[PDB]
């Protein structure tokens, strides 16, 4: 598999660190629609809205399963760490026209 979960469920905003790579969502877009990392990166995403969103990568695309993350209020986080390199898309499952992508390189 091609990311690990620091944490299962989301977390506060609050609590992510100062200089993290961070992805905002938005109504109308991923803020950072194609982020790059380096190998061993841990991306965080942060809901800024109200309505719920979260990030959710189809089968075979961080391993054989998909990752459906959980459901993100506002200022709650949820962050993945990426252990190889390649691309990888996303898209928020209740609104699944909205899609992003990682690439780690
Ligand atoms: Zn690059
Ligand atoms: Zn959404």
């Amino acid at each position: 598999d091609k990311a690990t979960i620091p944490s299962e469920s989301p977390f506060a905003a609050a609590e992510v660190a100062d200089g993290a790579i961070v992805v905002d969502i938005a109504k109308m877009k991923y803020e950072t629609p194609e982020l790059h990392v380096k190998v061993g990166d841990t991306v965080t995403w942060i809901n800024r809205e109200a309505m719920p969103h979260n990030v959710h990568f189809v089968a075979g695309v961080l391993g054989e399963a998909a990752l459906k993350g959980p459901m993100m209020k506002k200022e709650q986080a949820y962050s993945l760490t990426f252990t190889e390199a390649g691309t990888y898309d996303y898209h928020c499952t209740p609104h699944p026209f909205k899609r992003g992508k990682v690439v780690v390189e």
